[PDB]
């Protein structure tokens, strides 16, 4: 089987990306923010506390003829920005794009942290890493890429995200008309549960290509790319007026600037992302001072190719037994 489902930025910065979702039975639709970077399936719900919702849709999985729920099993989760969520489980039949799983654990929030509430189009997350990083207790769950696996076509999503534009995440098959050459394909560890590749150098603008190898991840749940500090301090070099600003926190440059280009190399392939994709306009309204979209990962301690890389490629995530990221131009 396969499936296929149309991604909208939520925002005029593509600060995230929401794709519909059916829940239940009958189906309860739902935005959910596909994240190659975590595990868990998680929804705002009927059993979350009422303050913390603000314009959500919620799932209610009593109106659920095929809702059950899990017995003894919650779930806590943290992300790498500081938001988090906990709750209790349920399971219940889940599609996305004509591609339906039974059976698939739906966390369903009775708490949230701020960053969410504060998110009005953003239903939930939809976990696409490994399921080593699935936080249900005492039971761990899968996510709803592995319990698919064994019925789709081939065990493999595509990401296609769009430039302030929508775009499409593909299951079990590869779309050969929506990119250009050809894919390159590199090695994955999955060690740490994510989707963790190697980069093998960049460039900024026009200049030469370094050759170096950086460790990251594929996170379509990352908005910026963050790269380590040497990286990202010759690509703001290049910028007239751009400085680390510790009030803001980050990369900002004056707007009236114009941003040259960043290329990553995938195997012997390089991604080019335009230097309009790293605008994130002004640090607040009215401002002149515009936040950069390639940010350091000195605090993080990992390498992030969060959208404003992933977006300027066709991405295959391939699940296979021996699994690889695909790259290509688009
Ligand atoms: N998009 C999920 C996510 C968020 C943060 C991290 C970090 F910070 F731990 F790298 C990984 C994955
Ligand atoms: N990386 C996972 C993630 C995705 C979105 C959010 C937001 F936007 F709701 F804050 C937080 C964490």
């Amino acid at each position: 089987s396969t499936g296929s489902a149309t991604t909208t930025p939520i925002d005029s910065l593509d600060d995230a990306y929401i794709t519909p979702v059916q829940i239940g039975t009958p189906a309860q639709t739902l935005n959910l923010d596909f994240d190659t970077g975590s595990s868990d399936l998680w929804v705002f719900s009927s059993e979350t506390t009422a303050s913390e919702v603000d314009g959500q849709t919620i799932y209610t999985p009593s109106k659920s003829t095929t809702a059950k729920l899990l017995s003894g099993a919650t779930w806590s989760i943290s992300y790498g920005d500081g938001s988090s969520s906990s709750g209790d489980v349920y399971t219940d039949t889940v599609s996305v794009g004509g591609l339906t799983v039974t059976g698939q654990a739906v966390e369903s929030a009775k708490k949230v942290s701020s960053s969410f509430t504060e998110d009005s189009t953003i239903d939930g997350l939809l976990g696409l890493a490994f399921s080593t990083l699935n936080t249900v207790s005492p039971t761990q769950q899968k996510t709803f890429f592995d319990n698919a696996k064994a019925s789709l076509d081939s065990p493999v999503f595509t990401a296609d995200l769009g430039y302030h534009a929508p775009g499409t995440y593909n299951f079990g098959f590869i779309d050969t008309t929506a990119y250009t050459g050809s894919i390159t394909y590199t090695a994955v560890s999955t060690k740490q549960g994510f989707w963790e590749w190697t980069s093998t150098g960049y460039a900024v603008g026009s200049g030469t290509f370094k050759s170096t190898s950086i460790d990251g991840i594929a996170d379509t749940g990352t908005t910026l790319l963050y790269l380590p500090a040497t990286v990202v301090s010759a690509y703001w070099a290049q910028v007239s007026g751009a400085k680390s600003s510790s009030s803001v926190g980050g990369y900002v440059f004056p707007c009236s600037a114009t941003l040259p280009s960043f290329t990553f190399g995938v195997g012997s392939a390089r991604i080019v992302i335009p230097g309009d994709y790293i605008d994130f306009g002004p640090i607040s309204t009215g401002s002149s001072s515009c936040f950069g979209g390639i940010q350091s990962s000195a605090g993080i301690g990992i390498n992030i190719f969060g959208d404003v890389a992933l977006k300027a490629a066709f991405v295959v995530f391939n699940g296979a037994t021996t699994p690889t990221l695909g790259f290509a131009s688009k």
